[PDB]
C-alpha cells in the first residue's frame, strides 16, 4: 500500500472499507463532555539513553520503536503499553496533520500506538474493543527550538532513504507530547493505514506541541519514500463520524 494511488487500501484489507475509520474531522460544538475522562498517565517515559532506540523511514513514516515497561492508562482498569510512535506531515506550505478540528488541518501530528494490557501481541488485539489504543497530538510552529523533537530530527539525514534505519538515544518520550494530559477528545475508530481495523481508541490532545519552522522543514523535507518520491503529505483523508460521537475532557 501507499498514499496517493493504487493498490486501493480496501483490497489491501477489507477493514479500510469499515463504517467506523480514522482519521476524522473534531467539531468541539459537537463534542459530548463526559467527566468520567480523567487525565491520562504514563509511567516509565524518561528512559536511559542506554539501551538505544530504534528509529526508521519505512517509506510512509519515520517510526521510533519504543522498549518495553512504558505503561499508559486512560483511567482507573484501562491500562496499556507503548509500542511505537511516528509521525504524519505536510510539504512546504501545507499543512499535513490527519485529524483536524473545524476542517483546520494542522502542519503535523505525533502518534504514540499503545497495546492493551489484556493481549500479548498486536495481531491478536487488531479489531478488538479497545485493544489498540493511540495518542495523537498536533505539531504547530512555535518560536524555539524543540529540544525532545530535535533528537529525532537531527537523525532523519542519516534515514533518508526508503526502507532505512538509525538507532537513537532514549530520551524523555512524554517531552514529545503535550504536558496537559487532562484536556482531550476521545473517540473510537481505526488504524489510519492498512489494516485499517476497528476498535482503536483515540485520544486526540487539545494543547499542540511546538517546533520551530525550521525542525517542521526537517520534517517534511529531509526523507524519501516510494520510487523516487519525496515522504511528504502522509496522511489519510478525514473520515466520517457516520453516528459515532466524539467525547471531550472537559465542557
Ligand atoms: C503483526 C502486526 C504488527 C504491527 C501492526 N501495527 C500496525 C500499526 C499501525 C498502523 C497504523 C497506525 S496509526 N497511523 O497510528 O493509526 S498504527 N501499528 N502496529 C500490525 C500487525
Ligand atoms: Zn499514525
Amino acid at each position: 500500500w501507499r498514499y496517493g494511488g493504487d493498490p486501493p487500501w480496501p483490497r489491501v484489507s477489507p477493514a479500510c472499507a469499515g463504517r467506523f475509520q480514522s482519521p476524522v474531522d473534531i467539531r468541539p460544538q459537537l463534542a459530548a463532555f463526559s467527566p468520567a475522562l480523567r487525565p491520562l498517565e504514563l509511567l516509565g517515559f524518561q528512559l536511559p539513553p542506554l539501551p538505544e532506540l530504534r528509529l526508521r523511514n519505512n517509506g510512509h513514516s519515520v517510526q521510533l520503536t519504543l522498549p518495553p515497561g512504558l505503561e499508559m492508562a486512560l483511567g482507573p482498569g484501562r491500562e496499556y503499553r507503548a509500542l511505537q510512535l511516528h509521525l504524519h506531515w505536510g510539504a512546504a506550505g501545507r499543512p499535513g496533520s490527519e485529524h483536524t478540528v473545524e476542517g483546520h488541518r494542522f502542519p503535523a501530528e505525533i502518534h504514540v500506538v499503545h497495546l492493551s494490557t489484556a493481549f500479548a501481541r498486536v495481531d491478536e488485539a487488531l479489531g478488538r474493543p479497545g485493544g489498540l489504543a493511540v495518542l495523537a497530538a498536533f505539531l504547530e510552529e512555535g518560536p524555539e527550538e524543540n529540544s525532545a523533537y530535535e533528537q529525532l530530527l537531527s537523525r532523519l539525514e542519516e534515514i533518508a532513504e526508503e526502507g532505512s534505519e538509525t538507532q537513537v538515544p532514549g530520551l524523555d518520550i512524554s517531552a514529545l507530547l503535550p504536558s496537559d494530559f487532562s484536556r482531550y477528545f476521545q473517540y473510537e475508530g481505526s488504524l489510519t493505514t492498512p489494516p485499517c481495523a476497528q476498535g482503536v481508541i483515540w485520544t486526540v490532545f487539545n494543547q499542540t506541541v511546538m517546533l520551530s519552522a525550521k525542525q517542521l522543514h526537517t520534517l517534511s523535507d529531509t526523507l524519501w519514500g516510494p520510487g523516487d518520491s519525496r515522504l511528504q503529505l502522509n496522511f489519510r483523508a478525514t473520515q466520517p463520524l457516520n453516528g459515532r460521537v466524539i467525547e471531550a475532557s472537559f465542557p
